[PDB]
Formats: structure tokens, sequence, C-alpha cells
């Protein structure tokens, strides 16, 4: 029943011909919990089977956020403390719900409004149908707190055109409609207004999308200068950017000297792993290398501390800036786990 869960995070359910996930969180922005990603992925696995299913749409309430990412002051608590293995977990069970999306048998619509970031993206931003609208804002500022962008936002980052990847991933910059789509997101725009009808369309098996220009963005005429300036490795972007006198250039700047380091060079290091040619689960298992180790291997519970848990926006990260990063440091955090290694 939906009156049996009207005080659940997630609404399960089958409504006609589609497998129906809708986020009901919005007081906390739909932010993620463990629970609802088991029951997410526990309702997904079963409707592979259901022939009564020949489609699931995801969506949620409120308009300010789709979903904002993962609810992750849980995490710095049973952390701190030396419990890295509640982390290690979650990120287990979550990444294997994100694979289970990407290769869903079946075809998945996502319709992702306003705020969509870090675990969000996870949720939305690999199906198979992605649906952005006026109000939409993706972005991936997961280095700000001392993590590499996971959920496969590697994948996707790798993805986007030219170095498109790196500016986005390493400087956490957002994308509307226009240049979620350009940057490979989202697929279409779909003014807010048709999402009802639309959605009650997709529910009665009928797969066809309107189709919309988006809003122009600023990706494709920013294009070329990323392309100049995020070339290259840490240890020559940020000079690049200090002799580049344009917002492009002095917005990066800034996001680059407030993130983590660390996270920032583990980052680009998966980026050039990965390449565009890349499936999601090559990602995913690069992304836990980090994430895995990053609770007592790098910033990610000081990052916490300062944006979420005391708010002093004063992180002091493990290193002075990207340049000091030495190259064996990275290539620690992203070695094999071996028997810890993300598995499907």
């Amino acid at each position: 029943n939906l009156y049996f869960q009207s005080m659940s995070d997630v609404l399960i359910r089958k409504v006609r011909r589609a497998g129906r996930i809708t986020l009901s969180r919005p007081a906390a922005l739909n932010a993620l919990t463990c629970a609802m990603v088991q029951e997410i992925d526990a309702a997904l696995r079963g409707w592979i089977g259901d022939p009564e299913v020949e489609l699931v749409v995801i969506d949620a309430e409120g308009p300010r956020a789709f979903c904002a990412g993962g609810d992750i002051a849980e995490l710095h608590g049973r952390g701190v403390a030396g419990d890295h293995a509640f982390g290690q977990d979650f990120w287990r069970v979550e990444y294997r719900m994100n694979d289970r999306i990407a290769a869903f048998p079946k075809p998945i619509v996502s319709l992702m409004q306003g705020f969509t970031m870090g675990g969000g993206v996870g949720l939305g931003c690999h199906a198979r149908h992605r649906i952005v609208g006026e109000t939409s804002q993706i972005s991936m500022p997961e280095c700000a707190i001392g993590l590499v962008p996971d959920v496969g936002g590697t994948h996707l980052l790798a993805r986007a055109p030219g170095r498109i990847g790196v500016w986005l991933g390493l400087t956490g910059a957002r994308m509307g409609p226009g240049d979620a789509i350009f940057a490979g997101f989202a697929d279409r725009f779909v003014p807010e207004a048709d999402w009802p009808d639309l959605i009650a369309a997709l529910e009665g098996g009928d797969l066809a999308l309107p189709d919309h220009a988006a809003p122009e963005g600023r990706l494709p005429v920013l294009q070329d200068e990323i392309d100049r300036l995020f070339a290259g490795t840490l240890a020559e972007i940020p000079a690049r950017l200090e002799a580049t006198d344009t917002p492009l250039a002095a917005e990066a700047l800034k996001a680059l000297r407030r993130s983590s380091p660390l996270a920032l060079a583990a980052t680009l290091e998966i980026l050039q792993r990965l390449g565009p040619s890349a499936g999601i689960r090559e990602a995913l298992d690069l992304e836990y290398r980090f994430t895995y180790r990053a609770q007592g291997q790098a910033d990610f519970l000081e990052g916490i501390r300062a944006a979420i848990i005391d708010k002093d926006r004063s992180p002091r990260w493990r290193h002075g800036d990207p340049e000091a990063v030495r190259p064996e440091e990275v290539a620690s955090l992203l070695a094999p786990l071996g028997p810890q290694a993300l598995t499907f």
C-alpha cells in the first residue's frame, strides 16, 4: 500500500505497466540512506523477472531536489570512532545498485528536477532515459569533502566531451539541463509542467518521449578553454589557471584551492585510467578502491567535519596543495583491494 508506506523514505510500487520508485523524503532533499538504497535495489532485482513490469520510472517528491546526495552524517560518527566498516558496506551495496540500474534489462526512465548531486547522480544518471527540466542542476562536488566522485560518477565524467569531466570532477561545477545533456549526464529536456502527463503515459507502457530543445548552456562555448586549461596533471593545471584571467579559470582555481588535494589527485587519476571507452563496473571498482580506503587513508572524515558536522568550512587537509600530492600515494589509494575488492 502507499498507505503502509506513508512513513517510508522511498515509495516502491507498480502502477499499470511500470515499476515505480519515488524518493519521498523532501525535507532532507531526498538524501539517500542505507535503507533506501537496499529497498530500491531489492525492488529492481524483483522486477527483472516480473512480466507485469515492462519498464521502471524513477522520480522524487519536492521541487528543490531530485536527490542531493548520500545521507552521510551517518558515516562520520561510525567513522572517526574507527568503525570504517559501516561506510565500506554502504558503498558496496550502493555501487551494486548503480550497476543494476545501468545494465537493467528493461527500460528505466529517470526524471530529475532541481538539485541532483553525489548519490543522486548514481540513482538517476545511469538510467537509459534521463529527463531534465527547467530547475535541474547536476554536480559532483565530492572533492570539496575529501572524496572522489563515486556512484559511477567517474564513468559519466570520463565520457564527457574533451576535458569537461576533469573540470566537473575537480571543481564541482554545475550543469543546468542543456549542459547536463551535452556532457552526457542526461538525454532529454522536457518542461516540468509536462511531467505528470508523461509519467502517466509511461505507466501505460508507451515509451515515446517528447522532443524539445534544451535551453542553451555554457559548455559548448567553454569547451575549447576547458580543453586547454585541464590538460596534463595537477602539477601543471593550477599554474595554467593562475595565468588565465577569466571567470572560468578563476572559479576553477578557487575550487582547486579549497578542495582536498588527495581527492583531486585521485579523481584525475581515475578519469585517466578509465578513458571514454570503459564500462561502469571499471569505474565502480576504481571508486571503491578509493572510498574503501578513504576514512583511514584520505581526507573524507575531516571533509565531513568541516562541511556537515561542525560547519566551519575550514578543513585541514593531509596536504597543503594539489602540486604536493605524491604519485606513489595516489597509487596506493587506487591499488587493487584483493580480497576486499568490489564484486557483482
